[PDB]
């Protein structure tokens, strides 16, 4: 079931976001791949 | 062009984030395939 | 290592989220590849 998400963070050495979820213990995340740059 | 997410919410089913959009007549999501699970 | 995200958009031109990171000089974003899609 779709949970919210209770901090966002991500990392430019991984080049993963990391979604602290509203769940069960509170220790469940969610993790995906993405790009990191810096703009301008 | 980009336009802000008003709710992020996250599933341990489905394996999706969901992002829900502030735009038109605000029924469109942002959606994408995530990793989740149990950590500590 | 992970950083706070401050602002999270989405496209539906470029079917990408961008998040803005609190690090550095506070031009870096992660950026990663959506669906995105009218719902109801
Ligand atoms: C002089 C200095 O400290 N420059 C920093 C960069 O080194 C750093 O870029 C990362 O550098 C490592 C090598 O040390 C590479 O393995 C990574 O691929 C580089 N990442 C990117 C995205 O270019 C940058 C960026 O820092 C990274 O991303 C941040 C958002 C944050 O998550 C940091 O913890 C992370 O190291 O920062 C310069 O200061
Ligand atoms: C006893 C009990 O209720 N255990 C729960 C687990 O079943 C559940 O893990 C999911 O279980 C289903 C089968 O029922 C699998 O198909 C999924 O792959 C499992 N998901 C994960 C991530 O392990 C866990 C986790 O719950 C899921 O993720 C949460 C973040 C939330 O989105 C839930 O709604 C979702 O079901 O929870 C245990 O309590
Ligand atoms: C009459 C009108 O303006 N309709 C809008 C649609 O055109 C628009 O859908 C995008 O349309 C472009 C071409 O104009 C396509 O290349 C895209 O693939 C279409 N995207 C999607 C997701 O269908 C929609 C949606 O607007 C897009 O997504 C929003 C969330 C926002 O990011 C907009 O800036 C973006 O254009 O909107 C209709 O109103």
């Amino acid at each position: 079931a779709p949970v919210p998400v209770t901090k966002l963070v991500c990392d430019g050495d991984t080049y993963k976001c990391t979604a602290y979820l509203d769940f069960g213990d509170g220790r469940w995340v969610a993790q995906w791949d993405t790009n990191v740059f810096h703009t301008g």
